[PDB]
């Protein structure tokens, strides 16, 4: 037998960094979960015992926190376009290294209606999240998305018109209630390395901040006649919005909300016009995705 593939290194770094403005008083923090993955001529630790090729997890972990206190860990594709380039630059055998980043909400308080120097609040488990591949003679290839945005409304959801055979129960309808996680990711074009992430940096938080303000506009304004017309819709716009992403991918579970028949009570009337108490499903949940390029 042979290796085909191997990777290996350190998950699940917590790390957090604080910004202390001297002029100010004012703090800022940051913190993320990060994995560093390598891969390179590594085989001969897993055919050979040949440890002489391994850069100990424990050295990876140790690398993540010396990185994050000599540079800035915002914003993430930055921080681990950095971290991966000094991978591949460091260990002449390392030939590519692959970094997760996951960032945690950390929002300033507001106190008296005045934003707090040094005080945060997790509002809410919504993620920022990145995946960066540096691999020598081959750039820096980066995705960033968006994660766990819990999202629901009313009215203004549709569903009619799909296919009807021997397998089908489900009933047409014309008005329900939609509600997802919403899992948003964009890959940007190819980045030749280290020197043009750090060109367009100020485009990472932007464009971040449009595939969020447009992902709830478009949810909560398109009148949807299924969640595949209105992911599509989403995603066209962010294309639109940034000529440096080549593809947008939209994964959306379709939370279930069941209406309650009850007129076996006391003729209680709780379904279509009348519906007002419903159910929802903890499973199974429809699961709808999508990839939209440039065409
Ligand atoms: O959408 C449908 O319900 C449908 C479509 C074709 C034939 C039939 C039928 O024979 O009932 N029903
Ligand atoms: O087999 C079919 O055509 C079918 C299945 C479910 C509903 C209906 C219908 O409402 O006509 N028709
Ligand atoms: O027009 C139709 O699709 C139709 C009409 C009567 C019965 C059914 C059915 O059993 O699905 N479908
Ligand atoms: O990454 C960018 O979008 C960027 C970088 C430098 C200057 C400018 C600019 O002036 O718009 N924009
Ligand atoms: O090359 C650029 O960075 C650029 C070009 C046009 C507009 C903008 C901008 O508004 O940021 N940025
Ligand atoms: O700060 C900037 O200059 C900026 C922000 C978002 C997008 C762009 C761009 O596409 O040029 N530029
Ligand atoms: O928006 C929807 N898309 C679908 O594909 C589907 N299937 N059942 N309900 C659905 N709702
Ligand atoms: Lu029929
Ligand atoms: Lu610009």
């Amino acid at each position: 037998s042979a290796v085909k593939a191997a990777r290996y290194g350190k998950d699940n770094v917590r790390v957090y960094k604080v910004h202390k403005d001297e002029k100010t008083g004012v703090q800022t923090v940051y913190e993320m979960t990060v994995c560093v993955l390598l891969e390179g001529e590594i085989e001969t630790s897993y055919t050979k015992a040949d440890n002489s090729v391994i850069v100990a997890t424990d050295s990876i972990k140790n690398t993540i926190y010396i990185t994050a206190k000599q540079n800035p860990v915002t914003p993430p594709e930055l921080f681990g376009s950095i971290l991966g380039t000094h991978f591949i630059e460091k260990y002449n055998h390392i030939h590519a290294a692959h970094v997760n980043i996951v960032c945690h909400r950390w929002t300033r308080m507001d106190i008296d209606g005045k934003p707090h120097p040094h005080s945060f609040i997790r509002d809410s488990e919504e993620k920022r999240n990145v995946q960066v591949d540096v691999v020598e003679g081959k750039g820096i290839d980066i995705k960033s998305s968006l994660s766990g945005l819990t999202v629901l409304k009313s009215t203004n959801s549709q569903f009619w018109g799909f296919l009807r055979d021997e397998y089908t129960t489900l009933k047409e309808t014309w008005d329900r209630i939609l509600s997802t996680d919403v899992d948003a990711t964009w890959q940007w074009k190819n980045f030749s390395g280290l020197q043009e992430v750090r060109s367009h940096v100020p485009k990472f938080d932007a464009t971040w901040a449009t595939a969020r303000e447009v992902t709830l506009k478009t949810f909560a304004e398109d009148n949807s006649a299924s969640v595949q017309a209105t992911m599509y819709k989403m995603a066209e716009q962010i294309l639109a919005r940034q000529q440096l992403i080549e593809t947008v991918e939209y994964s959306l579970p379709n939370k279930h909300y069941f209406e309650i028949d009850l007129s076996w009570h006391k003729g209680l009337q709780n379904t279509g016009k009348n519906a007002e108490v419903f159910a929802p499903q903890s499973d199974p949940n429809g699961l709808i995705k999508c990839t939209v390029g440039r065409s």
